[PDB]
């Protein structure tokens, strides 16, 4: 099930087939992807959000951030998918 207590973060507001993994940083504050879209580089790191179905990042390595989205079923349950970013 989706988190509807969260706010969404600024990266939900865009598509995510928009968006570009274009590497990885790592300092003293964790491991982030960087994902060029919404106009300019982004940190991301596990756990935070990309895209408008609550595309959880799950795993990032030298060129690829996982997501995992949660759509509905329509049945009333909820169905994860992937998304995949590429460097």
């Amino acid at each position: 099930k989706p988190d509807e207590t969260r706010v969404k973060q600024f990266l939900e507001g865009f598509n995510i087939e928009t968006f570009e993994m274009v590497g990885t940083l790592s300092n003293a504050q964790g491991t982030f992807a960087l994902v060029k879209g919404a106009g300019g580089v982004h940190r991301v790191r596990v756990g935070d959000y990309l895209g408008r179905n609550d595309g959880k990042v799950v795993g990032i390595s030298e060129g690829k951030i996982d997501v995992i989205e949660i759509v509905p079923d329509g049945e009333g349950n909820w169905l994860e998918r992937p998304r995949s970013l590429t460097l």
